[PDB]
């Protein structure tokens, strides 16, 4: 299936017949432009145009899949004003300003237009053979960042310092962080967004080191928690059965799995192993951006497919105390996975 | 003036009796709590209210001048609906989401929301003393960092490597780089926002590096072009008409000056050094975001005041050839100027 014929359907049982896409990673996905944020898509029953100003006339010529027309706004929008007429035309409320909305409404006075809240999500949760390549080149890099970077994770080291210093060869290669750096040490173990700080890793500490790479316009996303020293007997518990459990929730991935009974394995395990009210979601999409669809919760509705890829990332969090998450990246396949981040595993 | 009270007769102007703060900068300004992604704040008749989630229990009651309500959406704004019965609720439309607004509509079924659209612009342009203390102690960082990698940039560095280093130093410091980095070389100086690029610096080049440091969570900004080797005569004539447009306009600085005018003294200058197609803007406030009001175009109609806090950035592009321009922050001042990018700017 085409990308367009994954998404008409979606519109068509939404109630719509056109869709104003306005998020830059579906702009990209639908078109292929890489300065997306300066895009926007019309999709619509005469097909399908990008939207984009003269900066960018030869770029998007030769980048996109779909006819062009340039202009800076409002033109755009005038000018696709006579392809909505009387029509349903869906908007991306998440992502589209009021302002934005009120721009299109003054230009498209004869069309109804029509919010899409979760409409979209998990719309591009099934990479393509080139979006995996992408994927993997861009885990591949944090790999080999994390394993240049991993001997400096010492005692006398600051939080900051390991941050920096993954950055700085993530930028070098031409990537970039794909998201504010973790390196969560000691008590900030226990604090799961904890972003790094100034205090020092000391001996007996565990380091938990959350990290991707954007590269390409494609991320990567894993985690992994090692021990500075000797860990005291209770985060060694803690580390062991986070570990069990990212295990397990990732031998279950297969297509036809359900996201909530992944979630369910990992906190039934955790549960069994004390950590009952330590651990929130098990993982998420990961591809234009670092958190997409599918979501692993233990409400969601969602089903693997082989195609997707995502984190499995248990975690257990002792506040005052310590925490461990272990993450890795996953590509689901037609009969299980593939595990996409290579980063050893260490014991504590 | 206290904060609110420069907002309160906005608000009146606008028509509306109370307005939602969504945007994360005037959710800072007006409370002083600095994880504003995650907080919100209602101004009302009843006085204004930081709403926010209980992670922040503790930074909040320590940050914000303003009583707290603990909670996460939906609960804050229902919580809000018995303050805003019957009135005129303004929102800024620029920064909410459709469906943020369809949120509030549904939970304020007897109030009017009136979109804002242009009308907090410049709201924070006149910054307080302490203001203006963390923008000197970022622009100070940023001056630091860059008379510390001056010397590396020379023949055989990548302009990205000149980044990273100034990124890597920017970290350690504990702050961040304001924007993605500009070091322009050669030809690519005909790009204003051409992104540190992999290409090498070579003997005869200019280089433009656009740089800020965040430090926190105020910003500074400022540019310098150096010439590695020997440039041609052009890009000589280009770069000395730049630098006396930046200090003709610098030069005009203080309480009452017209943006419009100044942006008129440095277009007059530069089209008499013929270059009346080459230059756009002349600058920007800047203070919780790098861009913010006043706006320096030929259409603008802010006025500076003291405290206010500019860029003064001409700049002058030739498309396949090369371009330059040189940027300070400006402190204006009860009877002129202040210059606080201190960074050396030199003969070519
Ligand atoms: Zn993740
Ligand atoms: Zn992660
Ligand atoms: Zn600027
Ligand atoms: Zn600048």
């Amino acid at each position: 299936s085409s990308k367009m014929d994954q998404l008409r359907p979606v519109l068509g049982r939404a109630g719509v017949d056109a869709l104003w896409v306005s998020a830059p990673a579906n702009v990209r996905w639908l078109s292929g432009f890489t300065s997306a944020e300066d895009g926007k898509v019309l999709v619509s029953p005469d097909g399908a145009t990008l939207y984009t100003d003269a900066r960018y006339t030869v770029q998007a010529q030769e980048e996109s899949s779909l006819p062009q027309y340039i202009a800076r706004p409002p033109a755009t929008y005038e000018h696709a004003a006579d392809t909505v007429r009387g029509l349903r035309v869906g908007f991306e409320a998440e992502s589209l300003t009021v302002a934005e909305l009120e721009d299109l409404r003054q230009a498209w006075p004869n069309s109804t237009l029509v919010a899409l809240r979760g409409t979209l999500g998990g719309l591009r949760a099934v990479k393509t053979p080139e979006e995996i390549g992408a994927i993997r080149a861009a885990q591949d890099l944090a790999d080999r960042v994390y394993t240049e970077v991993r001997p400096m994770i010492r005692a006398g080291v600051r939080e900051l310092d390991v941050a920096v210093e993954i950055e700085t060869r993530l930028r070098r290669a031409g990537g970039e962080s794909a998201f504010e750096l973790i390196v969560a040490s000691g008590p900030n173990g226990a604090k799961p967004h904890g972003h790094a700080s100034k205090r020092v890793i000391e001996d007996g500490d565990l380091v938990t080191i959350d990290m991707g790479a954007r590269l390409g316009g494609y991320n990567s996303d894993m985690t992994r928690t090692v021990a500075v020293g000797t860990p005291s007997a209770e985060m060694k518990r803690v580390y062991d059965a986070v570990l069990e459990a990212e295990e397990a929730a990732i031998a279950a991935i297969r297509p036809g799995v359900r996201a909530a009974d992944l979630d369910k394995l990992a906190r039934d395990l955790l549960t069994r192993h004390g950590l009952g009210e330590a651990f929130h979601s098990l993982g998420h999409g990961v591809g234009l951006e670092v958190h997409e669809g599918p979501g692993l919760r233990g409400t969601s509705q969602d089903v693997l497919e082989a195609g997707m890829v995502i984190t499995i990332e248990p975690g257990a969090y002792l506040p005052g105390v310590g925490g461990v998450r272990i993450e890795d990246l996953i590509l689901v396949t037609e009969d299980g996975y593939e595990v996409l981040s290579h980063s050893a595993k260490e014991s504590v």
